[PDB]
């Protein structure tokens, strides 16, 4: 299924790039009108919705609540929110405000054990595990909690096994260097791991470019394809994206 994507700073849509630490720096803004555009997306027929909360990212007490409210009331198909997600208070709220599942990020890493406590709150259905990965100059698909700079000393796979015994299921896995690039997706490295955990759903992330991109990824397994700067390029339509994916 094709997953249209919004970054969100303030109430404006932006494109965001990551920097050599791992942080996310602003790049441009797009508008001032999520709604609107999701609500395009959602028209069009996009199955599920990904949002990430980028002022919620920078300070959790700042989480866009009510903003993500009034999205979420505007459409009618699971919507999906990340953006520094760190408590099971955070997680809580979100799926309060009517969120369908929450994308967790670097917590997953840090704290693995916390997060283990939330799957058997939240249940598998509520989360996705986001997997920043960088495939290093010995294959190793390294997961980054900080970019391009340190290694975290925990593989894609490692982090996977971790949370498979708690029911894991949805993982989000962005290759960080294709993040933005509309190079096209990484085909193998998505082939390879829904091969290697056909019980994981997992939605492919970053590079998107054309129509052709979606077209390569179809026999590879992945359940999801986020998409977010060819669709605010407007390199191709919601429409006929869906109607390449099927
Ligand atoms: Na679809």
């Amino acid at each position: 299924m094709i997953i249209p994507a919004l970054n969100l700073i303030g109430g404006t849509v932006v494109r965001v790039v990551r920097l050599h630490q791992g942080d996310y720096a602003r790049q441009r803004d797009y508008g001032n009108d999520p709604l609107p555009r999701l609500q395009d997306y959602a028209a069009q027929g996009a199955g599920v919705l990904h949002l990430v909360d980028l002022t919620g990212a920078k300070d959790p007490a700042k989480r866009q609540i009510p903003l993500i409210k009034t999205l979420v009331a505007g459409v009618n198909v699971p919507v999906q929110v990340g953006g520094g997600v760190r408590t099971e208070e955070d997680v809580a709220a979100l799926l309060k405000a009517g969120v369908a599942r929450v994308v967790i990020g670097s917590t997953a890493v840090k704290s693995p054990d916390v997060v283990k406590g939330w799957f058997e709150r939240f249940g598998a259905q509520a989360l996705v595990l986001a997997l920043d990965v960088r495939i290093d100059e010995h294959g190793t698909k390294q997961v980054a909690v900080s970019g391009w700079q340190e290694n975290s000393g925990v593989s894609l796979e490692q982090l996977v096994e971790t949370y498979l015994p708690v029911g894991l299921k949805h993982v989000l896995c962005t290759d960080i260097s294709r993040d933005g690039t509309l190079a096209g997706s990484n085909v193998s490295l998505y082939e390879e791991v829904c091969a290697r955990y056909p019980q994981i759903a997992f939605q492919s992330s970053g590079g998107i470019g054309d129509i052709d991109d979606i077209a390569a990824l179809r026999g590879t397994g992945v359940r999801g394809v986020i998409v977010g700067r060819a669709l605010l390029e407007g390199k191709f339509t919601v429409k006929e994206a869906i109607q390449c994916w099927q």
